[PDB]
């Protein structure tokens, strides 16, 4: 958060140029002074600017062709001297004129034995939202981003190497994927692949990995580059037989499927959270693969885990409602009419000839709680500890919720074995978080799927937009009613005797789920009737109806994210089950190879009407 | 509200022209009669019209070129005689033909030694919504508004002065800012500045103030002239270094910032209430200045005042709920079962070894109530007494609400020191208006900011559209139920015994926050069951559901004013805090001068991708 140090360096650049006389003469076409300043005075050859540059840079930066040519004749050594500051490090004079994208200077600058393999690092060239650009490092890539393809044929002639990575790791092909000018950068991608004379007996320049470990085809998948993803597909598929308006292709599918030992394409589209990245699930190779792996091979394995889970909690609620109880002995009721306990649960009463079935009842549900923690907790020691806060948009808060369920059921084993007294406090949390976690199996069924991803967008966002302003009005008005019934016997209107209940009975009246305090035999204090009518004119006629105004306004301008988030949620179920189920189940989708003269990669086909 | 006197004068103008024969001959091209009427008769040279005009005016008003030329030859003195009425005062014959915007008369009228410095005052030329025009006063400005630029080069040749103000104070440059024809009046603004040969060793004709104290650049800011605000910015900025698609400018910022001793641009955009004026907060110099002064330097100073205020009311509610009480002695209960008081608060009981902490409790909250009135009440003796009713749309009703809070807490000091009896009546107002005034700190946080400016648009407007028709149905039906339970013992159905409660129990049933009167052991009067079912068919199924129909219809057609009013509300917090905080805090945003050869004004920079 110190961009002011970057803002200081730019404004220091002018004042240094205003100081020296020939840098002003390099800023403009003051070529009359360039004949004088080098012939008459001395030693003004190697002084630097504010960010450590030469007069050759400044004439290159403000595209002054006439002044740059005289300075090269004066001392043909300034091309070898790069910039030296920490923002612009190593950036030579060739790099400046190529970004200006229309120069005949590069034919005159490379004529004086200029270098093409200069290392242009620095902090204004690495990928970050602080910069507005990402040009890579090499001048081959500098021409590749501004789309001056006349320069590229002239720069590749003098020894420019294609396969050149950088300090971040990506190649020249990867820079073309990451541009906002998507439309006619695709026409340049045909050129950079075409200047590949030999494959160097290794990977043929389209499969090179970076340090972050991606191919250029996969990198189109993560950043959501839709239009470039189509032209990359054109090398993979090949048509088989055309028959009038009916045609039939055969997609390659060696890289868009999870068959492997490491990352795939369907793994990374779910893992990223870019809004544009989840539109590749609508194009023709990916949609056919995910729907063939879900109408079969995925859905009866999803409802087999459906019915096993529903027969877990029903064998748990039946274990819950039969708690071992007795009458309340040896603790006879000391306060009068203010305690109403009469059970005081058992501790050593699993020796009874009915209770042997309930011993099975805990033994079933506590074996499953071991299996829950041994199927999710080993996914945050192999994976990072922030991925539970990382997949939270798509399929995330249920993985928080199932961990907390099994941690509560293990508490009630600890307390009952040690014979504790307070017992229903975790066991009531272990029965809401059970039955509200069968909510997770609503993403499978359509007509129940855009109604779970809607309420996830609503319990965050809009209701947290309201629960503050709900807990600001009621937190005050409860303190207004608790003053006003200090002068009142709680035998009538017992809604306010303790401030811990007055804060409750205001919240329970704010939603109109109590009637409202009225006795009608005795009178009321006079200030009550005014400040309660000011509550109703806020609570039931302004503040609560403004939910339905916001529920009805949100629910149609996320009605297109709704039906798309369900499609991305069906894939996070698809990739997760294939990774955890073994290999006898889930045969790999598609027809295999090494039988029909194709190779070892396994294919898929799709056919469609051309529509003429 | 007497436009009929203005309507009378226009219709009197025709009948006077119908009377005299040569004014009809001036109304048309009756030039045959003009050869006769001046040669044959006498003395018809100086008679006036209804609004005091000559025959030269009438031939100029209906653009009759032939009749105007003969009348100038007859007596070359009529050009010096202006109009003389109270509507059209001093308006000479040159002024009429210039408004018609296409005349060669002005070359023939200025040929006879016409004056250019005529003072055209009057009540139809000053800026008001009664007029439909605002032309200024000088004929240089008359040509400047109708955009006849061929006249302007011909009128400036004969001695027209540019720097000429009027009775309101504004200049010729200011008239071009206030036109509805915004698009190609900008192309005329280049001409009027270009005829400035010398700067007169003073301000160079672009910084002149009026009597209301504005520059032409600021006057574009107040009236919301968006397209003219762009071309005015073009003289202030100057580019620094262009680098491919990345460019980097340096805005001037000596006039769009509150650094001074008086008004600035950001002061006046909030103060005006013009709907178009709050769109200048989206253009590139103003948005970058307000967001840099809010991500830093403004937001932790806004939440430092956040947490200090929340630890004020919690140290006040804790002071509230511990009121000094006792049992109700010496006033034993005289009415039976109709009074239920048993406390009767203390008056001289701050001498007790627990109560010394609560003496700190009042002493904290009553020092702050002095500080509230000594930080807001001196903003309506220096400023006007109508600005609390003047900033009410943007950041206004909270400044009403914080004054009323501190005035109520000072009441409960007066009553407790004088040992009064009625005590909870202002102290309950001092606890709703406390906790509902921490609502004011919801404009700072996004996702809580379009939900406070929404409810301000709703407690006014739509709920005052409904609270009348709510208090017309219930005011009658309560009088219908209070008749019908005159014949009823209040021991059962005690919802109606006094008309002050029947008016309450109808309002509390109109929102369905009581059940509804039913006993079901004894019967009811028969007319009750009909006229109460006619209440429910209005109160819960027609009249109250029509809120949600209006809440759901308002909340999407102010959904663009919603997210814009929040941006203007963040600026009224920004300008206000910088004006009241001292100078060691809030350093002025941007890089300073007198170090880099620029001057003494302090600059800002911004850079953006050109997008080619
Ligand atoms: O004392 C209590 C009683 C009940 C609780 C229950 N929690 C835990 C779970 N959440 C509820 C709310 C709605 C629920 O469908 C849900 C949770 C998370 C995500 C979703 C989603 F919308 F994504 F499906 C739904 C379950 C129970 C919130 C309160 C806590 N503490
Ligand atoms: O090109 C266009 C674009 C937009 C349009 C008009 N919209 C905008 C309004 N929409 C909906 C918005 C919400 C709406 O259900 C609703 C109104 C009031 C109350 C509710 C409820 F209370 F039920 F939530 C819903 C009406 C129209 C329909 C299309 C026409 N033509
Ligand atoms: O006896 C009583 C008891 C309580 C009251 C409360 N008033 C005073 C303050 N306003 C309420 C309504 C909603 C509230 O957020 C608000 C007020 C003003 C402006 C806004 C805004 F929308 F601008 F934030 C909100 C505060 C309490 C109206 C009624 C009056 N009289
Ligand atoms: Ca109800």
């Amino acid at each position: 958060s110190w961009a002011q140090s970057r803002d200081e360096q730019n404004l220091l650049q002018q004042k240094r140029i205003w100081e020296s006389p020939l840098l002003l003469a390099a800023k403009d076409n003051d070529v009359q002074a360039l004949n004088k300043l080098l012939k008459y005075e001395d030693c003004k050859v190697h002084q630097r600017g504010a960010m450590g540059e030469t007069a050759l840079h400044i004439a290159a930066l403000y595209d002054n062709l006439e002044a740059a040519m005289v300075l090269m004749e004066a001392a043909p050594e300034l091309v070898f001297e790069p910039m030296t500051s920490e923002l612009y490090e190593g950036q030579t004079a060739l790099h400046i004129a190529v970004v200006n994208q229309n120069m005949n200077l590069v034919r005159a600058l490379l004529a004086r034995r200029a270098s093409v393999s200069a290392r242009a690092t620095g902090t204004a060239f690495r990928r970050s939202p602080c910069n507005l650009i990402y040009f890579g490092e090499h001048p081959l890539s500098f021409a590749a981003c501004v789309n001056s393809e006349e320069i590229v044929r002239l720069l590749i002639e003098h020894g420019a190497d294609i396969r050149a990575q950088d300090s971040l790791g990506n190649t020249v092909l990867h820079i073309l994927i990451l541009q906002p000018n998507k439309t006619f950068a695709c026409q340049m991608y045909n050129l950079l692949l075409s200047y590949d004379r030999h494959g160097d007996h290794l990977q043929p320049l389209d499969l090179v990995p970076n340090h972050q470990g991606l191919t250029p085809f996969k990198l189109a998948g993560v950043e959501g580059n839709t239009v470039m993803f189509q032209h990359l597909m054109q090398k993979r598929k090949h048509t088989q037989w055309t028959y009038g308006p009916l045609t039939s292709t055969l997609y390659d599918l060696t890289e868009i499927d999870s068959s492997g030992d490491e990352q795939s394409l369907l793994e990374l589209i779910i893992t990223t959270k870019k809004r544009e990245a989840r539109q590749i699930l609508d194009q023709t190779p990916v949609k056919e693969l995910v729907s063939l792996k879900w109408k079969r091979y995925g859905r009866p394995y999803f409802c087999m885990l459906g019915a096993i889970y529903l027969l877990y909690i029903i064998c748990f609620t039946m274990c819950c409602i039969y708690r071992p109880l007795k009458p309340r002995t040896n603790n006879r009721t000391s306060p009068r009419d203010n305690t109403l306990l009469q059970q005081k649960l058992l501790q050593e009463a699993y020796m009874t000839p009915k209770d042997d079935i309930r011993l099975v009842g805990e033994l079933v549900t506590v074996i499953g709680a071991i299996i829950i923690l041994l199927v999710e907790v080993p996914d945050i020691f192999r994976m990072g500890v922030t991925r539970f806060f990382g997949q939270t948009i798509l399929g995330g808060p249920f993985h928080v919720l199932i961990i907390t369920y099994a941690f509560m059921v293990l508490v009630t084993m600890v307390m009952r074995l040690i014979s504790a007294s307070g017992e229903v406090v975790p066991m009531s949390f272990a029965l809401v978080l059970g039955w509200c976690n069968v909510m997770y199996f609503a993403r499978g069924f359509q007509m129940l799927g855009p109604f779970t991803i809607m309420i996830q967008k609503m319990i965050f966002g809009d209701l947290m937009r309201f629960c503050w302003l709900m807990a600001v009005v009621i937190l005050g008005f409860a303190s207004a009613f608790y003053i006003i019934f200090q002068t009142e016997d709680p035998e009538e209107l017992g809604h306010f005797y303790d401030y811990p209940m007055a804060l409750f009975s205001t919240f329970e009246l704010f939603l109109t789920i109590i009637d409202g305090p009225a006795n009608y035999n005795v009178d009321l204090p006079f200030m009550y009737s005014i400040t309660y009518a000011a509550f109703a004119i806020i609570a039931t006629l302004l503040m609560l109806n403004l939910l339905i105004a916001m529920m009805g306004d949100t629910h149609w301008r996320v009605a297109h994210e709704r039906d798309e988030l369900w499609r991305a949620q069906i894939v996070a179920t698809t990739v997760m089950l294939e990774r955890k189920l073994p290999r006898c189940l889930w045969p790999r989708s598609g027809i295999c190879g090494r039988e029909y003269g194709l190779g070892d990669r396994w294919f898929l086909r799709v056919e469609d009407r051309q529509d003429l």
